[PDB]
């Protein structure tokens, strides 16, 4: 049951919606992954921050194992005993009054859009159905029809039927564009990533988040912060927005929310927003099921108890400094916060990000290329400094091998 | 930590998007649920068919426990060893060439809509972006903006911003309406439930599915069968559509696909449809992760090995006959297939479905009301005949108590 057999089998029986890096994992623990040949790799993607806590963290594993013997899903037609414990926990952790639980990140984004529209019509007073939601170019929040209706990436939306109206797009990291867009009284919300992940770890300028908060407040517009990738210690704070002491109106969480053990996502906001959705008006079969809730409690507890945000801050400083010591001839840019980082290489035709990642794979490190000139470096947050310096030397060997 | 404490806690810290039946479960096993007071109930909802295999089925539990120690999520940037095994398994089980794995049922529906639109533009030749998808009134396939854009239930779509264009609605169980709708050359697909679940277990007339298949083929329109609730033995066949030997172009699976242990959904179709989506054009973080795949393999195996479809067929015949022995003065209708059934009561003001379900709860049986006059009866498929007859007597006691 080799790696090539796995590639071929998936090519035969599975959709071709991905072209993954040709490596076939079968075990994961902490910062490490093992393929079916027994080869060991540093994971420098962390499943897009879903395993911030490392792969198969034993406390989250134990929470899942303990709960799976009791009860896993009643549906929301009845109550289960776990959901409320988790809701109190996560709301008090992030100091929002309420949470709406969902499963995937895009379901959290859709929930946020529905909340913004319902609030805009029933509270702000926009006429049905004139509500607009503003997004930043380069945004990524999933693959539903709506989500790709706000994309600026043609691969996401081209050929996928007519698009959700009411979505306007402005440049990222651009306060004057936001002010100009918010002159429109029918804007109900602005949704933005504090750091754009899929776009290539694009870090906006100091003050951007503060200005977004001020503009949204001034024009009674909801500030939706998509922290599904940037949150939960990955950038060195509980929320990337904490770097500028900014309180969004809606915060979206996911991925690391379960440590990779279960699709859990969360929409956090206060009553004046959350309660515009009445009973029967929104939900999900698996949303708030007790199994996901137990593992999400454990995953948040791991993040707090092992102080992973402080570790991500320190080791990210180290990582970026070392990466900046790479030649300007070859690495065009280094950027990121905490342990969410990326490099931009000087792509030729002899040489692109895909080849760099193939060779990183050869040398024991797994990283994702994002367009042909960007490579993300994002190891799990439980990585130690010596493991990080070994990985950095793998990166150096690989980059200078060309 | 009583039941009222649980209600109050969720009301304080959680969104109010549900009004559940006031019962607080903490354990589930097979056909039974236990609340925090230790009271025992028959589950006659089965989490909308997600626990067809019963709550916490030990083989699915063991699959989850075995896999969670190995690897739970690499993301689709790399390969994992499990996904292909599951894809071969489920494609050979349902005799479709390929499966696209997702997490929730609505993600499967959105994937199906995107496939229909991409196929309609790139294969059928519809001009961008004129593709239409036809739905039946009473349809339910989730809570995204798109999904509610095709709803006829005002509680689903009212107040939720402008709607996805390209979605047309025709009456359910209505072959002439489908023929008239399919005169439009720009229709790419018709999506329909073989039995409408959320609408109140509406069973279309014999021959409806056959006529839908013939019409879709005649007008080169894709037949999307939503079997997320009706599939996986709940109606007495592997697929409800098997009752009429009908092969849809796209089949949607979910819920029971994991036995309730993990959000797993599947989109099944052949190459000429599936491969219109190219690498990079669709996906999901958790879609096809190895943990969900292991439990989905185990859940399908449980359905086959315990012959749960045959059991559902036999016990559903028994259930409907006994329910039809209830007074016409009180039970207006009985309907369903296999163990997906519902009754319609003669609602007054002294008396509605909500009160009937409160009293069923009092007498040890948990059922969901769906509008105020419909109550679903849908126990897990591992129920035995004697347990079923005890439950039927609970139903009789309750209905005749009024
Ligand atoms: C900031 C943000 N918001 C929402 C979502 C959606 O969450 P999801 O619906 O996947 O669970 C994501 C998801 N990012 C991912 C997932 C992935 C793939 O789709 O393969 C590649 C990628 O960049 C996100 O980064
Ligand atoms: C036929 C069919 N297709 C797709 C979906 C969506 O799957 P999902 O996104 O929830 O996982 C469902 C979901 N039915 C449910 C879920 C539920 C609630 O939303 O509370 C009440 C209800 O009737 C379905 O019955």
């Amino acid at each position: 049951p080799t790696s090539d057999d796995i590639f071929e089998r998936e090519y035969k029986y599975g959709a071709h919606n991905y072209h993954p890096l040709p490596v076939a994992l079968e075990r994961g623990k902490g910062i490490y992954l093992w393929d079916v040949e027994g080869r060991k790799y540093f994971d420098f993607l962390s499943s897009y921050s879903a395993v911030n806590q490392g792969h198969c963290h034993p406390k989250i594993v134990n929470a899942l194992k303990s709960q799976v013997d009791k009860l896993t899903l009643t549906s929301r037609a009845f109550y289960n005993n776990v959901l409320g414990e988790y809701e109190e926990y996560i709301t008090k952790l992030f100091n929002y009054h309420k949470v709406l639980p969902m499963n995937t990140g895009v379901e959290a984004g859709e929930t946020a859009c529905k909340l913004a529209r319902k609030w805009g019509y029933t509270v702000k007073g926009i006429q049905k159905y004139k509500a607009k939601i503003v997004f930043a170019a380069g945004n990524f929040w999933g693959r539903t029809l709506s989500a790709i209706s706000s994309s600026t990436d043609p691969t996401s939306y081209d050929g996928f039927g007519p698009f959700m109206p009411g979505f306007d797009i402005i440049p990222y990291n651009d306060l004057p564009a936001l002010e100009r867009a918010l002159q429109d009284p029918n804007v109900a919300a602005f949704m933005v990533e504090p750091i754009q992940g899929e776009a290539g770890v694009v870090v906006p300028d100091p003050g951007y988040l503060m200005g977004v908060r001020e503009l949204c407040t001034r024009h009674q517009v909801l500030f939706i912060a998509d922290e599904i990738q940037t949150g939960l210690a990955r950038t060195g704070r509980w929320l990337a927005v904490d770097y500028e002491n900014v309180r969004p109106d809606i915060v979206l969480l996911g991925k690391a929310l379960s440590g990779g053990l279960y699709p859990v996502s969360a929409v956090l906001c206060d009553d004046d927003i959350m309660l515009t959705i009445k009973p029967g008006e929104h939900g999900s079969t698996y949303g708030g099921n007790p199994l996901g809730c137990r593992v999400a409690i454990a995953a948040l507890e791991v993040l707090e108890e092992e102080n992973l945000a402080e570790n991500a801050d320190k080791l990210g400083i180290i990582l970026r400094n070392e990466l900046m010591k790479l030649p300007s001839d070859v690495v065009t840019a280094v950027r990121g916060k905490g342990l969410l980082n990326a490099i931009v290489i000087k792509e030729t035709k002899d040489w692109d990000a895909w080849k760099v990642c193939l060779r990183l794979r050869d040398n024991g490190l797994l990283a994702k290329p994002t367009h042909g000139d960007i490579i993300r470096f994002a190891p799990p947050l439980v990585i130690k400094e010596d493991e990080l310096r070994e990985s950095i030397e793998i990166i150096n060997k690989t980059i200078l091998s060309f």
